[PDB]
């Protein structure tokens, strides 16, 4: 198995670099409008330096929404795709783009941890690079790159300039809470494995959801909800293996070792695909 | 520190489906030639023993199918090159990047844009096995996917999907068509050589581990590289030649540590384990990033 990323292709035309004085970050320009950190102003039309390629676009209007700024410019971007702004949940994954001043320079899977970060890495200039789903030729974005946390973490915003987690865009000190592990996707990984080959890891055994979640939040585990079995629920069908006895096969797993780590940046969906 | 791929838009506009009779594949559209795996031209039959200038010989432009999304190609013009098949098509791609072709050896990276029946579905970065293989992540019908750097917005193409082996891991050939390893694009009980870890890419790692935060793992010792391959060796590592101590050199001056060094603590590292600690991101030792990747 490996992580693979969306193909890119449609984020990269979107992508400009937008200067505003002594500082530059990346935009994404749709229709008439590059979506930036609003940052970037620490005005009137003017003083926007925006430039897609060797062009360099006229900010003909400015706007703010929550922590995102809306520049308007001259031209619509002739390479807009099909696009939603979508918010996701915790241990939901998606794909980055990162950017160094305009460019792409390139493109990796993540998950929104359950404290609101990505464990992303990170270019120099990379601020306003954007994280996005693919389907059926639709750009779903869901995630621009405001900050490193001093902890080597990431942190952002939706495309409506929401934060994700209990950050400001302000230089205070501001820690990432205790990440977890996402535990629907381990298992969802546990079933690829026996959908795959691997099934060394099974065991007659089962468990009940209260009794596995007190051992899992031990390990520093997410809680498991009814809703994350329902879910699973596909994939128990698929390979004859009930929930809460994959959920067994991870609480033995959680106390004897034996990739070689529990992978949680595959959703349920993602292992369907 | 995350592996990225490359962008994959360059190649995006490149992927075509190419079909005979019943078998479908992805094909490369460069200009004005549609290259792809000459087993597209095999049936039911012939994939154990298949004369593929005899089947060729036997073929017309206007057997092959050649998709652009909603486009059909006219094919004018086929020939065989090693096990690519290259069909000279109407049209240039008006999409085409600047590209070249390069053959690439064990140890190095590169992105693969996998896609099925001719439409991108993900991208994902890679190394080349030291036994000549790719560990990849591959939906059905991901032959003909492409492999490829991406440097000042200029193309290298280096791998194309032929087959998936036995063991689970994937053999191709250069844009040229010359297998990369021992392999054949035929159904005969072939198996990959034992694989090792790439030891050159661990110690650029382990650089890099240093010019970010971590010391953790580093020594007092040095060693010879004599006594460091004998050691290293046992646990499957490629042996560390002249050329590797002489790569490494630069991220040695970086670092103020010498090549023979980090050696050593890669000897000990292979010796204790983690002890459930952490270098970069990872409670393995990762051998997939080159001494070329560490410095950018
Ligand atoms: C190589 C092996 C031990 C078994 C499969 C072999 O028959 C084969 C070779 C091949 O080259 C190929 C492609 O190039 C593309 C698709 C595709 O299915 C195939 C193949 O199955």
């Amino acid at each position: 198995f490996r992580k693979m990323a969306f193909p890119s292709g449609k984020v990269e035309g979107c992508m400009v670099q937008v200067t505003c004085g002594t500082t530059t970050l990346n935009g994404l320009w749709l229709d008439d409008v590059v979506y930036c950190p609003r940052h970037v102003i620490c005005k009137s039309n003017h003083n926007f330096l925006v430039q897609a390629g060797n062009v360099q676009l006229r900010v003909i209007g400015h706007s703010m929404q929550n922590c995102v700024l809306k520049l308007k410019v001259d031209t619509a971007n002739p390479k807009t795709p099909k696009y939603k702004f979508v918010r996701i949940q915790p241990g939901q994954t998606f794909s980055v783009l990162a950017c160094y001043n305009g460019s792409p320079s390139g493109v990796y899977q993540c998950a929104m941890r359950p404290n609101f970060t990505i464990k992303g890495s990170f270019l120099n200039g990379s601020c306003g690079s954007v994280g996005f789903n693919i389907d059926y030729d639709c750009v779903s974005f869901c995630y621009m790159h405001h900050m490193e946390l001093p902890t080597g973490v990431h942190a952002g915003t939706d495309l409506e300039g929401n934060f994700y987690g209990p950050f400001v865009d302000r230089q205070t000190a501001q820690a990432a809470g205790t990440d977890t592990t996402i535990t629907v996707n381990v298992l969802a990984w546990l079933y690829a494995a026996v959908i795959n080959g691997d099934r060394w890891f099974l065991n007659r055994f089962t468990t009940t959801l209260n009794d596995f979640n007190l051992v899992a939040m031990k390990y520093n585990y997410e809680p498991l909800t009814q809703d994350h079995v329902d879910i699973l629920g596909p994939l128990s069908a698929q390979t004859g293996i009930a929930v809460l006895d994959m959920c067994a096969s991870l609480k033995e797993l959680l106390q004897n070792g034996m990739s070689a780590l529990l992978e949680d940046e595959f959703t349920p969906f993602d292992v369907v695909r």
